[PDB]
């Protein structure tokens, strides 16, 4: 599989099954091993799929480390996100057919492998006319972005939204989806030499303002809201003082939604802000959303996002294609504090 | 005025007007002075009241210090809570009459004085058949307790609620009101030599469990919820690690409401708790509630609480009566970390 192909057809002739498996929780670099697996049987309502591409995401890493809200039984296959082609279907399957592309209906499936047999209900069909890189990353980051923009505060064109980790996959999707919604984004990024290039890139995605964490926390920020309404929504993935400074920007009655961060960097909320500004703090967990909603509700979200991708309104972040056998370097790269390219395992 | 009288009638013959006034924000002990004021005129819709008793509350102190969400213009009279008797009414007043008891309709009025002229709309009539100590403290602490129990989570008999600062005025009211609602309270208190006496007293108010902050944070707390459902509501006034440990006790989807605390002790929320447990953090500001609702809505709350007081189901905490002239000692006593008696200024 060549991740960047414009020829979205692939051969699926028989080959050995290989998977990235971990038998203990721990450092992904140490616990994840490439293994051969036996050919599994396709029961009545099962389908056999051939994995095309699967990103390495923070949640994949946290799961392997054992610091996540869902922990598949061990030994487990790594990876929660990816796109696969249906290659065979059980005798009772009528809703998927060979050649269909599918992504997992929820977390926990184990996507870092060449092929697998899954229950039909564990999968969602996705359109096969979108770039592979987009299909591979469709089910997590832009879904999280869309849900947080829709589910917490009622926003209309010209309203503002503030976020941190703006250059992350979710942050870049927030920028693009907010732009399509007519929202005005204030996008906080970590301080970095050569901030200009990053700012230009995020503005090319539709970002209205791009400011560093240092700019966020300095007195001049108090004057930021001439020509710009205060946001009623703040999206956080950083915690600590950064999360407190995001809170400080919210309009009275606003909500800050936390969708990621580190253990030992909790979110910090001043008493004055909670009480006198009546701010709200919430979390968002996409996997719980998927559990709580129908497969059809997830599919509807997917289709909405695909409409955006076809129009060039939702483009994937920079990616590096890595053959499954070269996973070790990809895992190492994915655990750095500054990742320049999303690592995407191909087979 | 003798605060503990069972004879709830008082003389209101003319006397000089004396008030506790501050001209700068700062240490209440330093900025608050006893002053004589001129006799004010009663306009058409004004009423003249004689103050009977007024507590000293944390919010009064924070206002004087300048660290509060509402700051009356200076020079200002101290105090936001109290009960007064109407002594005279303007020609257009028909809803209050001489002899009625009233409390402020909202914060900011300046209650630490012997008498005042206020707009009729700035006051709420309260029943005059309840003890003076109860009338003096009715408008803030039990109102805050009731509102937080009613406004955030739908609770039914047998559901649990957890709180800290359980021996405070609000905490004691939460215990009593929760008891009357058929709720099961878990009441966290600060560690103190001779904890037994405090625990007995809070249980005499209807508290189900009384545990110290140390007991809250120790591993054994993980086993606390056999025979007891996890609370969907937590009430916080402490912040810091204490607030994090309260959060840890909430059922998935629960809410922690913060209604007080210190500057420099912010509320701290772990990412895991926000995301995987879908917890909510909120604030509650009674003065904002009063601003947002009608005087009639506040009066309805008052009447509900008075029904409880008459039945012995809402008793006032221990109080010390302090003549207005002796305010300095009362202010000093009210600013200690462990206050044994609520200080109530009388005139």
């Amino acid at each position: 599989v060549d991740l960047g192909t414009e020829n979205l057809y692939f051969q699926s002739m028989p080959a050995r099954v290989r998977a990235l498996v971990y038998g203990h929780h721990g450092d992904p670099a140490k616990v994840v091993e490439l293994k051969n697996l036996e050919l599994a049987a396709v029961r009545g309502s099962d389908v056999r799929v051939k994995m095309l591409a699967a990103p390495i995401n923070p949640s994949d890493i946290n799961m392997i480390q054992g610091n996540y809200g869902l922990l598949p039984e061990l030994p487990a296959v790594g990876g929660n996100e990816g796109v696969a082609q249906v290659v065979a279907v059980g005798s009772n399957v009528t809703g998927l057919k060979p050649g269909d592309w599918v992504i997992p209906a929820n977390a926990g499936l184990g996507t870092w492998r060449t092929e697998a047999v899954f229950s039909e209900e564990a999968l969602i069909q996705v359109p096969s006319d979108i770039p592979l890189q987009s299909a591979a990353t469709l089910g997590v980051n832009p879904c999280t972005a869309y849900r947080m923009l829709m589910d917490f505060e009622q926003l209309q064109p010209g309203d503002s939204v503030i976020q941190n980790a703006s250059n992350s996959g979710v942050g870049q999707a927030v920028i693009q989806i907010a732009a399509a919604l007519g929202l005005r984004t204030i996008n906080v990024v970590r301080d970095r030499p050569d901030i200009q290039k990053l700012s230009d890139r995020l503005k090319s995605l539709g970002a209205e303002h791009v400011i560093t964490e240092e700019e966020l926390r300095r007195p001049e920020m108090k004057n930021f809201f001439k020509d710009m309404p205060q946001p009623r929504l703040a999206l956080n993935c950083v915690g600590g003082k950064s999360s407190t400074e995001l809170l400080r920007q919210l309009a009275r009655g606003g909500t800050m939604v936390t969708y990621g961060g580190m253990a030992k960097q909790p979110v910090v909320a001043s008493v004055s802000l909670l009480i006198f500004k009546d701010l709200k703090l919430r979390g968002f967990w996409l996997s719980q959303w998927k559990k709580d909603h129908s497969p059809d509700q997830f599919k509807e979200l997917i289709l909405t996002l695909c409409d955006l991708i076809r129009r060039g309104q939702l483009t994937a972040p920079a990616c590096s294609q890595v053959p499954l056998q070269d996973y070790q370097s990809a895992l190492e790269a994915s655990m750095k504090p500054f990742i320049s390219s999303k690592q995407i395992l191909t087979m």
